[PDB]
Parts: structure tokens; C-alpha cells; sequence
């Protein structure tokens, strides 16, 4: 009886908690809201910056690189950034980032320091 599954896309649930006096200390980058005819390996949304000393950083899960998929179960695909901004704010102090994890990463390297 094998461990494993059928090999389908996978997901994770990063909850992050704060107080009303303080931020959610994460930032989303990319967008590329330009319909590409072919499948490139591109994401509209991933983590770009995290505030040093945030509840994001101390979640000890969510780091810069993390491809996002939904926000409190809402598919952030066609949503305007205004909706997505308002969805996080509507979550108040506790927010759920549905992200896509991976197992297929290994050292990318390049002539850079990201």
C-alpha cells in the first residue's frame, strides 16, 4: 500500500495573526496582466518583501518567493488589486493565504543575489 497520491497540484494554508495597532508585514509582487498565448512559467502574485519583525516573518512558513493562489478562499486571479487589498483588510487581524508549495526546487543560482 504505497504512500503517495495520483500527482496533482498541491496547496498550503498560511494563517497570519496581528493586532489592530500593527500591519500584516508582507508585500505581493508581479502581475503580468498580459495574456500570453503559450504557457510560460509565470505567476501574477508572489511574496516580494516581508517587514523584518512582522507576523508574516514569525509565521516561519511564508517567505519571499511564495506563489499565492487565493486569499481567504477567494481566487485572486481576475480580482482587481483593490479587491485583494480589501480582502486582506476584511480579514482584519487573521488572514489566510492559500499558496502553492513545491518539492521540485533545487539551487537556481545566477549572476545575482536575490
Amino acid at each position: 500500500g504505497s504512500s503517495g497520491s495520483s500527482g496533482s497540484l498541491q496547496t498550503s494554508d498560511v494563517v497570519i495573526h496581528r493586532k489592530e495597532n500593527e500591519g500584516f508585514g508582507f508585500v505581493i509582487i508581479s502581475s503580468l496582466n498580459r495574456p500570453e498565448s503559450g504557457s510560460t512559467i509565470t505567476v501574477p502574485h508572489k511574496i516580494g518583501r516581508i517587514i523584518d519583525g512582522s507576523p508574516a516573518d514569525r509565521c516561519a512558513k511564508l517567505k519571499v518567493g511564495d506563489r499565492i493562489l487565493a486569499v481567504n478562499g477567494q481566487s485572486i486571479i481576475n480580482m482587481p488589486h483593490a479587491d485583494i487589498v480589501k480582502l486582506i483588510k476584511d480579514a482584519g487581524l487573521s488572514v489566510t493565504l492559500r499558496i502553492i508549495p513545491q518539492e521540485e526546487l533545487n539551487s537556481p543560482s545566477g549572476p545575482s543575489s536575490g
